[PDB]
């Protein structure tokens, strides 16, 4: 009812779905539709990129070695001109192949770094299913490899955000790769068609963008402001002229009426409280996840901490991280956020 409680209006999105999140504290500020399943087009090569990341992370490969490129990759909708072949017999990068799935259709440098992680395209899209599991995504399934037609293959908006953030936060070495404007694809110079990393009014470093006819256009966008971070997924856009239009709406929008808050880190002491028969006197209470709130802009000098123990008394033993209570954190009297509260340090029995 005022301008500083007013709830603000969400712009006008010409597309099927989309979702805006922030990537910290995982608040959903807006969203249309966010869990309709639906063609994911080039977007689904997100997966693809995340469990590669995943690969390298855990050390199976490296950017340096070198791919040979099969039959499987070839036969991909079949080097009548375009010096764009992954023709077999080559060895490729993983460098050039991990890149050059972002590139037109991913169609065949998918297909090649598939057999190379996995074994086979039908081992690897079963990674792809297994981690649609680990992320908890329940409108997300994988058919295919290379581009997607394929009528089993879906997504949502809000599952594509979900892919989103984990890529920036579980692989972001991997991640790094979406908000390079140029590289080289068998000596052949690309270019990014993700425009939004031209933009200067706005910090884009990703993620991906795929249009069908079938799926409409799809943009997952990843912005940050300081130490703010938005991920957009916009799905089913309508138009060639708002294909990157309205995801720089959306994420304009948030940076202007949002912003995000780091109230208490792992490990810092948020309170004490008293605790009988331990060797010590006091339990020091925090938490053992960094704490991020997204809330309206302009209010975060008014945001009040409290805390409940899930008990009368603190009794020892008292084991590292154990939770004892919720910490609340209240706007205009009304509670928008808790979090668990955590012994920091054990407090075994004793005396006292
Ligand atoms: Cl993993
Ligand atoms: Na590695």
């Amino acid at each position: 009812l005022n301008i500083k409680t007013m709830i603000p209006g969400v712009p006008q999105i010409d597309a099927e779905s989309y979702i805006l999140i922030d990537y910290n504290s995982g608040k959903v500020l807006a969203e249309q539709n966010a869990d309709v399943r639906r063609d994911p087009a080039l977007l689904a090569h997100m997966m693809t990129s995340y469990v590669i990341g995943q690969a390298m992370k855990a050390g199976k490969f490296k950017e340096t070695d070198l791919v040979t490129i099969g039959n499987d990759a070839w036969a991909t909708g079949n080097k009548g001109a375009s010096l764009m072949f992954l023709k077999p017999g080559m060895q490729v990068p993983v460098s050039q192949l991990i890149r050059g799935i972002n590139l037109q259709d991913g169609a065949d440098a998918a297909v090649a770094m598939a057999d190379f992680a996995a074994g086979s395209q039908d081992a690897f899209v079963g990674l792809m299913n297994s981690y649609v599991n680990a992320l908890g995504l329940k409108n997300t399934h994988f058919q295919t490899v290379s581009g997607g037609d394929a009528d089993g293959q879906y997504s949502s908006a809000r599952d594509m955000a979900l892919i989103g953030q984990a890529l920036i936060r579980d692989v972001p070495n991997e991640y790094s790769i979406f908000k390079e404007k140029e590289f080289t694809f068998n000596g052949i110079r690309q270019l990014n068609r993700n425009g939004l990393l031209w933009d200067n009014s706005l910090n884009v470093d990703g993620i991906m963008t795929g249009h069908t006819d079938k799926a409409g256009y799809n943009l997952v966008a990843s912005a940050t402001e300081g130490q703010m971070r938005l991920i957009s997924a916009v799905m089913g856009g309508r138009t060639f002229k708002g294909r990157e239009a309205e995801s720089k709406k959306l994420l304009t929008w948030g940076f202007r009426f949002f912003e995000t808050v780091n109230p208490l880190k792992v490990g810092k002491e948020f309170a004490s409280e008293p605790v009988w028969f331990g060797d010590s006197d006091r339990a020091s209470l925090g938490v053992d996840k960094d704490v991020y709130l997204t809330i309206p802009r302009g209010r975060m000098k008014d945001l009040k901490a409290s805390y409940v123990l899930n008990s009368s008394e603190l009794h020892a033993p008292l084991q590292k991280n154990q939770v004892v209570g919720t910490i609340n954190f209240q706007l205009d009297g009304k509670t928008i956020e808790q979090r668990p509260l955590v012994v920091l340090q054990e407090i075994p029995e004793g005396n006292f």
